[PDB]
DNA sequence: CCGACGGCGCATCAGC
DNA sequence: GCTGATGCGCC
DNA sequence: GTCGG
């Protein structure tokens, strides 16, 4: 974090554009600039030096110059004083409240943690649970705790059926010392791109993890994705562990590499990699990499035998999970 | 200049 | 109920 | 907001 002030500034601006302006590309441009500045291995001395980086343009260079000379950004100071922007930015922090629901709550004077707490009946289920664990969800997970959570999830999955493979992805798989939540890829031989020879493959794993009190709440649940809450068990007289967001994603077994690429991330790495795919005339999702056709239509799935194959197609040297933290 | 920016799962809603 | 759009989330 | 065409 040589340019910590700068990238904090940009992230804050990205958050404004997402939550308040609802200008998603502006959010993206900012997060992108932030990301390329974050791995730039020199302490930046000027806007004009940052502008050299791909993703830093004119406006962001000016902001960088204003930030370096004065330690501040006047544009952010204003945004920070605005009641309506601070309100919206705060509400969107609850999982399940985004830009639209946030603005809509303000329209009604529901705008503080205390307002939300007297008004649970105006929240859908996801939002009610996000408010419930509001504080907990702010806390990072140390790797040590990620490691116990893993043994639990790997062992319980093996118990339902010895042929499920669960793989912890996300920043954990990227070797991060702490993680915002747990991301779990799940496969079973019965579920492939050809057929689903067994129903409830995801359900059964969820039920199991509820039966051991590991999974405590559900934000959303379908046939391939679970989005919910979990908690490590604590010992006699210990304060409890914080509750933690868990995400479980069931992926056809023969598409494990595109799935594990996807779920390892980071989000920005994915966006850039996928963006580059397109320039190379391919498209990648969590399932397959397909060529782009002359017209603009996705051709057939290309054969993939490792994460590296995916990189090969798009003419990128391999990058280990730990080098994907953009 | 100016079009395009990654891709998709689930909850929810409107319109039929 | 179905189908498709919009909201929100995941990386 | 930035970039390639
Ligand atoms: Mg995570
Ligand atoms: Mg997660
Ligand atoms: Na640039
Ligand atoms: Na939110």
């Amino acid at each position: 974090t040589l340019n910590g002030g700068i990238t904090d500034m940009l992230t804050e601006l990205a958050n404004f554009e997402k939550n308040v302006s609802q200008a998603i590309h502006k959010y993206n441009a900012y997060r992108k600039a932030a990301s390329v500045i974050a791995k730039y291995p020199h302490k930046i001395k000027s806007g004009a030096e940052a502008k050299k980086l791909p993703g830093v343009g004119t406006k962001i260079a000016e902001k960088i110059d204003e930030f370096l000379a004065t330690g501040k950004l006047r544009k952010l100071e204003k945004i920070r004083q605005d009641d309506t922007s601070s309100s919206i930015n705060f509400l969107t922090r609850v999982s399940g409240i985004g830009p639209s629901a946030a603005r809509k709550f303000v329209d009604e004077g529901i705008k503080t943690l205390e307002d939300l707490r007297k008004n649970e009946d105006k929240l859908n289920h996801h939002q009610r649970i996000g408010l419930k664990y509001f504080g907990d969800f702010e806390k990072r997970i140390p790797r040590e705790e990620m490691l116990q959570m893993q043994d639990i999830v790997l062992n319980e999955v093996k118990k339902v059926d010895s042929e499920y493979i669960a793989t912890v992805c996300g920043s954990f798989r990227r070797g991060a010392e702490s993680s915002g939540d747990m991301d779990v890829l799940l496969t079973h031989p019965s579920f492939t791109s050809e057929s689903t020879k067994q129903p409830k493959l995801l359900h059964q794993v969820v039920e199991q993890l509820q039966k051991v009190h590991f999974i405590t709440d559900t934000l959303s649940k379908g046939e391939t994705k679970f989005m919910g809450v979990c908690q490590l068990p604590s010992k006699n007289d210990e304060k409890e562990y914080p509750h933690r967001r868990i995400d479980i994603r069931l992926i056809p077994k023969d598409q494990y590499y595109c799935g594990v690429l996807y779920f390892t991330g980071s989000d920005i790495f994915n966006k850039n990699m996928r963006a580059h795919a397109l320039e190379k005339g391919f498209t990648i999702n969590e399932y397959t990499i397909r060529p782009l056709g002359v017209t603009g239509v996705a051709g057939e799935p290309l054969p993939v035998d490792s994460e590296k194959d995916i990189f090969d197609y798009i003419q990128w040297k391999y990058r280990e999970p730990k080098d994907r933290s953009e």
